[PDB]
């Protein structure tokens, strides 16, 4: 959709040295940190505009930005190329390919890669074995979060301690988190370099392969784990094992209780939600987090 602000908005791109065709611009996502835009150059190229929306998001952008030029020369895949970051706007070539899905403003989803794709499996494996492969020190010297396999599982002790501080939690679901806390089969014993929010929304492909992986805000280095659980939850047994072949290949050192570790993750999506009314604050964000913890 054309924006309403698409006047001060050619203006910004313009003092940053971007020619627009204010006719192409139009919104793409209102993120919580990023209003996000596509738009066409004068001289044919197309680009991605990121607004941040708050100034509480700059120096998390910065350091993604850090993240980003270390980060691109040891992928097989694009990421985004930040040719503009300022305080006022961020703006890179827009990448090729397809979103794997689209998730709309009404929470819709639209699917264009399935997940029993082998083809898209072995991509997805080999994509996160290069990214776990990249040093994490010197992944550690952009600021990103750093966390020890130690941290890792002391921090969702930590969030379910506090969530549960603040919400009811059904007791089925507190015991199976308990459970699964306690169990050191599911957890790792390394930490990498991690995407942190790595699903078919930020994987475009072309022919079910992946050509770019967008969106860095997340990455740390924390449980590898995290990087696969997308396509665990949602890929057949059989195509998972796909993903952990090819994942392997590429020097990952996936655990025998990776698979559970990423089902018993996923199960615990209802801290997240209430991790993030916590930081919201507002009630319905409260309300959805409060049904998540206590289901019928
Ligand atoms: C660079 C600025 C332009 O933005 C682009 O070019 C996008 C990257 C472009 O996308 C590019 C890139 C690519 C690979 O799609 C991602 C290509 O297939 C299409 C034809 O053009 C979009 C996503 C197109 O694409 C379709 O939007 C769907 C959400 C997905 C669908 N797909 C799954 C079949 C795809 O056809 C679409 C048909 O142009 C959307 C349509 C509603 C018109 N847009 C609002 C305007 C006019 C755009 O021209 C633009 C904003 O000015
Ligand atoms: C459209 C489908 C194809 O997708 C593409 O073509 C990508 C956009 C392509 O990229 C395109 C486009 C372009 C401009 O690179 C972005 C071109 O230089 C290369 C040769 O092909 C990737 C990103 C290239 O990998 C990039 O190679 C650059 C030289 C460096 C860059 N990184 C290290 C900074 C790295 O990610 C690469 C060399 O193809 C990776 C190689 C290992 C695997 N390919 C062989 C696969 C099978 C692809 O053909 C594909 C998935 O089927
Ligand atoms: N085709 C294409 N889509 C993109 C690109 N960058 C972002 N998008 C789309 O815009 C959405 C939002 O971008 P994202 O970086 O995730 O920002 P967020 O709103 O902060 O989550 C993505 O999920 C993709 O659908 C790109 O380079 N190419
Ligand atoms: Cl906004
Ligand atoms: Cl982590
Ligand atoms: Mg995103």
């Amino acid at each position: 959709g054309m924006p309403e602000d698409l006047d001060a908005l050619l203006d910004l791109a313009a003092r940053h040295g971007l020619d627009l065709d204010g006719g192409t611009l139009r919104t793409e996502e209102i993120g919580l940190d990023f209003r996000v835009a596509f738009a066409r150059a004068h001289d044919g190229g197309d680009w991605v505009l990121r607004l941040p929306r708050r100034p509480d998001v700059l120096e998390r952008a910065a350091v993604e930005g850090r993240l980003l030029a270390m980060l691109a020369p040891h992928l097989d895949v694009a990421v985004p190329d930040w040719r503009i970051s300022t305080s006022e706007l961020i703006a890179y070539p827009l990448l090729p390919g397809s979103p794997g899905l689209t998730v709309a403003a009404d929470g819709e989803v639209s699917w264009h890669v399935d997940m029993a794709s082998t083809v898209y499996a072995r991509s997805l494996g080999s994509v996160v074995a290069q990214l776990h492969a990249v040093d994490a020190e010197a992944a550690a010297a952009t600021g990103i979060e750093v966390r020890s396999p130690a941290q890792v599982r002391g921090a969702w002790r930590q969030d379910l301690a506090r969530v549960g501080a603040e919400f009811e939690i059904a007791p089925a679901l507190r015991e199976r988190w308990e459970a699964w806390l306690a169990d050191d089969g599911c957890w790792p014993g390394h930490s990498v370099l991690t995407h942190g929010e790595l699903y078919p929304a930020h994987t475009l492909v072309e022919d079910e392969r992946i050509t770019a992986v967008l969106d860095w805000t997340t990455a740390a280095v924390g449980d590898p784990a995290k990087d696969l659980m997308f396509h665990q939850v949602s890929a057949p047994s059989a195509i998972f094992e796909v993903a952990l072949q090819a994942y392997a290949e590429g020097g990952g050192r996936p655990w025998p209780g990776l698979a559970r570790h990423c089902t018993e993750m996923f199960s615990a999506a209802p801290l997240g939600y209430g991790l993030y009314a916590l930081a919201t604050g507002e009630a319905a964000h409260r309300e959805a987090a409060a049904a998540a913890l206590n289901p019928p």
